[PDB]
């Protein structure tokens, strides 16, 4: 019955434990769902641990390259890494055919260059598993294991695991949410904005997380607290997890840091001159995938924009800084108007009515199309802000960007439609983007 270490994990309290991955742990108390008491079977040390750093010993989620549920197109961009020679692989479930599963292999050909193919992988009603109906095998562990020394009709020999980076632990520490102001040391200052900073810090010590500060009258900290609740049950791999929070005033908010830092400054950046195509419609399908779970929450963002969005390995994306915008207290900001007010982002109605809604961040999000094809320039390049809210009333709409190719332009017009119900949802933007380069080859190589 024991579990087993999928990844290391540093401990970052004095009720913690620390352990190597494959390191054996038996759980001594699991009655919380996110951290559970555990044992080193090595060492005898006890603990608290996550319990999404560990899978059962003998299970499939112990295997180093069983990935479980992940896209097809989350694969890739792991896959796809530089660094990864040919053959490097994983195991996930299929998403076309449930209770089947899939290799995905990465391989390089003169024709494409480095590219990733999948093999659908069946279950038998007998009980095997196969790629070739000519050779099937017992468990997946197996099929691997043959694999790794025979390609046999494979593009590639499977020669290594597909490496990844460890998983978001559920809070700093078991039980930890208002946190004492004293645990946390700010030391490098990342940011400046209209209501406070953004610095990298430590929590307790021991982890390394972004904090950001609200000036003193920014909000109430009794309204920051209710929305603060809401904010942490948003879970989504493209947003940005909330860790903690001081309520008292001033208030902190702590956070995962980004160290490649906002969407707008790597846009801007030596980083993003030579950005392609490809790369900006797979960033702006990431957000427009953070988008359509804010969307499934029907929550909303309320304050979308190249700058509120930040970036991490193999061009991660991921939305920041949702839901705030509705506790600033500032006379002017509520009026939406005033030098702290994203006008230039903000739906006509949302501006105009107080009218925020999915579909007002829809807009925001076409804004924020011209930010990604114009490397971070400023929308409506012409115009003041206090000059802008009466141009697009007027039907005003910016020309497609140079070197945009017009079906983005496109895009970003439906966004920008006067009507909001007749503004696309995040779920079409996102397949939409994610499919935006049609390829003719195969979902799947053929069994054959
Ligand atoms: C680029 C810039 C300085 C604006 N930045 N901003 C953040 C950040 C954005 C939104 C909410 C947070 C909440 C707590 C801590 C940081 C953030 C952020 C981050 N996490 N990591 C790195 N840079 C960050």
């Amino acid at each position: 019955t024991t579990f087993v270490a999928l990844y290391d994990y540093e401990s970052r309290t004095e009720t913690d434990l620390s352990f190597k991955k494959g390191e054996r742990l038996q759980i001594v108390n699991n009655t919380e769902g996110d951290w559970w008491l555990a044992h080193s079977l090595s060492t005898g040390q006890t603990g608290y641990i996550p319990s999404n750093y560990v899978a059962p010993s003998d299970s499939i989620q112990a295997e180093e390259w069983y990935f479980g549920k992940i896209t097809r197109r989350e694969s890739e961009r792991l896959l796809l890494n530089a660094e990864n020679p040919r053959g490097t692989f994983l195991v996930r479930e299929s998403e076309t055919t449930k209770g089947a599963y899939c290799l995905s292999v990465s391989d390089f050909d003169n024709a494409k260059g480095l590219n990733v193919k999948h093999y659908k992988i069946r279950k038998l009603d007998s009980g095997g598993f196969y790629i070739t109906s000519r050779t099937q095998f017992n468990s997946l562990q197996q099929l691997v294991a043959y694999y790794s020394k025979h390609a046999d009709g494979l593009c590639h020999r499977l020669t290594t695991v597909c490496p990844t980076s460890k998983p978001q632990t559920q809070g700093l520490a078991k039980d930890a949410w208002e946190i004492p102001r004293e645990s946390l040391r700010l030391e490098v200052k990342l940011g400046q904005g209209c209501f406070g900073e953004v610095w990298m810090g430590t929590w307790n010590g021991t982890t390394r997380v972004a904090i950001k500060t609200l000036k003193p009258g920014t909000m109430s900290p009794e309204a920051f607290l209710q929305e603060a609740q809401v904010m942490k049950k948003l879970r989504h791999e493209k947003l940005v997890q909330l860790y903690a929070v001081v309520s008292e005033e001033p208030i902190y908010i702590v956070g995962e840091y980004m160290s490649k830092g906002s969407l707008l400054d790597f846009l801007k950046g030596e980083t993003g001159k030579y950005l392609r195509l490809p790369q900006l419609v797979d960033m702006a399908a990431q957000i427009a995938s953070g988008m359509a779970y804010v969307e499934r929450m029907n929550y909303v963002h309320r304050d979308l924009r190249a700058a509120n969005i930040l970036v991490g390995e193999n061009l991660v994306c991921k939305v920041a800084d949702f839901g705030l915008a509705r506790l600033i207290e500032d006379n002017e900001y509520t009026a939406r108007q005033g030098a702290k007010f994203p006008i230039k982002w903000t739906a006509p109605e949302a501006a105009l009515y107080g009218r925020f809604t999915i579909k007002s961040d829809v807009w925001s999000f076409g804004i924020l199309l011209t930010e990604l094809t114009t490397k971070g320039r400023v929308p409506y390049p012409g115009m003041v802000n206090r000059e802008v809210l009466d141009q697009v009333e007027r039907g005003y709409r910016m020309p497609c960007p140079p070197e945009c190719p017009e079906s983005l332009h496109d895009l970003m017009c439906q966004c920008w439609r006067k009507e909001p119900e007749e503004r696309p949802t995040f779920e079409y933007l996102q397949a939409f983007l994610e499919d935006y380069f049609t390829s003719t080859e195969p979902q799947y190589q053929p069994g054959e």
